[PDB]
């Protein structure tokens, strides 16, 4: 009943933030949500003490992630309203519903890359610094800058609006254009195609390992 | 030739509702369609009330799932065009033409996720509601309201015009706008995959029972 | 050599072909891609008669569906430049560039989901016609017939410019247009995922029943 | 020690040719970083002469083609900064931050398509000269050359802009466009979803291969 208590708090927490961002409901129950977030904060502190006595020597409470993010999230959630920074602590608090993920099982099991990512990092600015000095000048929204640059290249490869957005309108000044970024689009897909087909080898072998065990 | 008889049917007063869309053809042959439809109708209530009997005894048709949407399907076609709701019990009559799912194998045949489903909706709820408070100000359309933000959000990840279309132009507001929705198309991106290489593993694992069976 | 001449020219009037579309090399070497083109029919003609004596009794060379094809592709090239539709006889002539298909191996190599289409297709009929009477009205380009929703339809399944383009404008007029399209776009990915899901399925048994074979 | 020095100045030179895309950069430490180029550049001739000793007879190295590759990028690099293409050579220069892949193991190893490749190529050529001659005029933008309707066909295969951008505003001339891109967005779909159900079925068959060995 335990456990079944804090979930449910979560959950109720949870669509009382939802409330608390409506101007409207803040003017009329301002304070009946205000005073339930003191209760609740102060039910998980309670909560977070005990489960510290009770996971063993408090000890292997702190070697728990899970329950160090408990952990933190509280005590972010304890520090006062008022502070150096009132608003950012004020906001994280919200990061509390997370906690909807350590107290249910299920999504923590949901929740091999590293050489491809680290190779595409590697491909994104070789052609970031190079899309820059080609079109940054006539182009300084989508290529003004390495950053825009970044984020114009990254936009490519999700594929949105390459062409009518950017290709397009860029081949009226450059006509060549095309031939960067469509060879761009090509080695960026493949690799993407590879990567998905390489997840999934390594997620079957995982099925065949479970078997096993 | 029973069930051809209705498979028939279902396929000819499928092709008349959409006849029966025209204001052209309703002019000239309106009665026409409208004498065939009450035909229709009644040649199915026979057909339920004949298998009502046959099905052993009556209650096995109740049993059914296909049945009674059968049967539902056929009872609001029957209520008379006048009521309180003329025109909804009206529309929904066109719900007949799914007969052609029940009276048809193999479509039936075609028609573990919960978990995943649960945390991505968590996730949509907290960005939501973030987003709101970010851009609900300068960006009224799109962020204004916290269902706003929700069906924003689902475009992006569904990645159409999110960059053209609600990036860029949030960013001339907050350059930093960035920072908020890459981290949120890599994340919702992420579990769809894997969400992916779950449904397909469930699949070639239930061909494997099948071949056990 | 026989067939390396054939997949040569092949190729050759492949290129002549796009050539031939060019007004301009149309005015200096129109006649020398036209002489070039009569000459080529004329080998054919000869190569398909070759072929039909050899392929064993004339018949068999008609019992071969690639032959067939490359019989009715030179058949409708012989056909004069003049004729009742001088035009669609003189464009299908570019039929015979899928010559190349026919002739080279592999090709053919690379070119079980009827019920799915079939309910596919069912669904479109359905909220077409429903799309039709929803927005056809205030949104005729998109909703104003039956066919123009069939279309638009069919632009939401491939998510392009679904809610910048299509939804958030009609959501102008009709706020609830979003439970319309939601849904949809839900069932159509939901299905196109199964269905792949089932090619692959019946793609890697078919490597099975191979090395059986 | 040799390698890890070798990897870590790519990293450092790989940081400062993106600075040296900064004009801002370029005023105060132009030099700093021109000279740091000169040092580089130098470290990496004495480093592709030893190992050209030790590859064994200076031949094997020119066996290697990741040996022959780092020999190719920091020959260019050596050509003096003026020359007949001063501005060239100058910019492959970048290549060889490609050196990163070579000296690093893993992103080698992420670096039977040809057949279907060609069918599409001749498929795209097919279509883009269809298309030329039945909307260059109209539309010159997108069919006016050959060339034009082979980047907007490609445009329409990624799928993107094609109803909003490319076909609804076709329709407006002729009304029977979709009739052409349908098809041809079917035809193009289902290959690529073929090719990749036979990429992943030659990655597994690797898999159980090199279980094999």
């Amino acid at each position: 009943r335990f456990t079944s208590a804090i979930i449910v708090l979560i959950v109720i927490n949870a669509i009382v933030v939802g409330m608390e961002t409506y101007p409207g409901i803040y003017q009329p129950y301002q304070d009946w949500f205000y005073l339930i977030d003191r209760m609740i904060l102060w039910v998980f502190t309670a909560e977070i003490i005990l489960k510290l006595v009770a996971t063993r020597p408090r000890y292997h409470f702190f070697k728990d992630s899970w329950n160090v993010f408990d952990f933190l999230i509280v005590a972010s959630g304890h520090l006062f309203v008022g502070a150096q920074f009132v608003t950012v602590l004020r906001v994280l608090r919200v990061l509390r519903l997370l906690r909807a993920v350590t107290v249910i099982p299920s999504l923590r099991r949901l929740v091999s890359l590293g050489n491809i990512m680290l190779l595409m990092g590697l491909i994104f600015y070789i052609f970031g610094v190079m899309g820059t000095f080609l079109f940054r000048d006539v182009a300084p929204e989508y290529f003004g800058s390495l950053h825009l640059s970044l984020i114009t290249l990254f936009q490519v490869v999700t594929l949105e609006s390459w062409a009518s957005g950017i290709m397009r309108p860029i081949m009226a000044e450059v006509f060549w254009s095309w031939i960067y970024f469509v060879a761009f689009i090509l080695v960026g897909t493949f690799v993407i195609f590879n990567l998905f087909v390489g997840v999934i080898v390594s997620n079957v072998e995982r099925a065949e390992t479970e078997d096993a065990e």
